[PDB]
């Protein structure tokens, strides 16, 4: 796989199956898989953090974020390349050294100019057409899993090391 | 497909699974998915106003309405087909210029008046078989979305104009 | 198909996928299809009742069963064979013009007695195979519909006449 | 089966998909299915004591622990296989008289030294080939009564006997 420096990733529809659950309260609800935990273990395991970029804005994600330690928090992002770029160029690396996972519209720019795109199955047809690698999973099933440990080639031996 | 003036749409059973969640309060759920935003951006994108046509009246439904920035809600709906008409009469349009999507029994006789009929792959098969084009996806999946870009022939062409 | 004077059913795992969402404050939830409510519509249509009997009590169930309106609401039932039986000696009416659906342990005593016993796909496989007829549905799928549907033999001409 | 004398269970991933609900006021909300309570059910007619290990912490938890007389509850575990041992320990144990089940990276130590091992058909292949019985079923799908019933033994000749 091409080095990565960060790893990027969208949340509706990637670390959820896109529900977004409402009361009669004005109350709002996502769902996580906790599978996805182990997307951030791996990466800190290899010294790369990780940053959300989404155009929603929620304490759900707030909590969320906290909770698995992500690095970086960006929401209410209006357009998410730019966001990518300003990060980047914080941090001294370019996009070619991003791996980006996200499953819609606002996602394609940013996906067309990573170093590696990752797009769940359960994405639109012209969203996955531009994933550089192939993902199994759909949203919340624990594709930012699968897309953390494919782009890290995260293998037996590395299991093996962390559980002795 | 033909000139459609008008998309409508039912929720429950479309825009989720059907699946109403109660808590033991008097409190209540639906489970939306983000992925049906996108119908609304392209029906406003090709200049159509979409209407929600629902026997249900929630506070549920009225929040995600204003969120999507739906055009028109009508809840609590007991004869959908005259609300259509109605709502065809107020806009100077004709039942044929619209297409509808709906997935049981309360929908049924609308489906048979509109110029372009979806029902969800999920629905019960003769409320199916009123579809006069084929749906994929099952209530809650996106299926929304699907039909909008089947009426609305979006395309790959489309896609790319959107996202320069 | 046997002539049916009563339809009874069991609700977790029938009525739901057998989920139980539990919160951090002593709350619950349940979630039900609304595609089930046309069960009730078709029973009453042919002036059949219904009744549920469930081991659970919850003011969930109580809520969506005076929604659904339906007729007799058992809970906190430990005895299902003898509830059924006290149901039918107040109707005047037996055991073998009863249809029940369940789905588990609580449920086989009364499934083995009932003239026509329905199983969810979803159920364990030593309650699967007392179904008398198969069902194609699992629980939560809309698989009350079916059983009802299946044991009125609600056909298109029954659909026809409904809407018109 | 191997002589077995208490069984061990993961949560999340096992009597879950995995699923984690915020909302936005900091409250949580699992899914548990009505099924795995059979697996209590079965453990206890065979006189088996059932104990739940996990990482996380929360009354969501506790209160179902609590309503399933589950004989022990540990959160908040950081080390399951040390866990696993003092509690064997105290009960007179060897760990080649446990069946455990879980799904990720905190359950493979201790299941890579119990009599019988099950991880759920969802989880990751590496936690997955530790199994040393076939699960065919899924997080939340009931694969806790699957490993009980598995493991104990059960039969059509049990429940023929336990249903008088
Ligand atoms: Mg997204
Ligand atoms: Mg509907
Ligand atoms: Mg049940
Ligand atoms: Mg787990």
């Amino acid at each position: 796989m091409k080095e990565i420096k960060l790893i990027l990733t969208d949340i509706d529809g990637v670390w959820t199956d896109g529900g977004m659950f409402y009361d009669q309260t004005g109350n709002e609800w996502k769902k996580f898989n906790t599978s996805d935990s182990a997307g951030i273990f791996w990466a800190h395991n290899k010294g790369i953090p990780v940053g959300i970029l989404t155009g929603e804005k929620t304490e759900i994600v707030r909590r969320r974020a906290e909770k698995l330690k992500v690095d970086y928090l960006f929401q209410g992002v209006v357009d998410k390349l730019s966001a990518a770029e300003e990060l980047c160029n914080e941090l001294g690396i370019n996009l070619e050294q991003v791996a980006y996972i996200g499953d819609d519209l606002n996602d394609a720019k940013l996906l067309k100019r990573v170093g590696i795109a990752g797009v769940p199955a359960s994405a639109p047809f012209y969203i996955r057409r531009l994933s550089t690698i192939f993902l199994e999973k759909r949203g919340g099933e624990g594709v930012f899993r699968e897309f953390v440990e494919k782009v890290l080639g995260i293998n037996l031996e590395d299991f093996i090391a962390v559980i002795q």
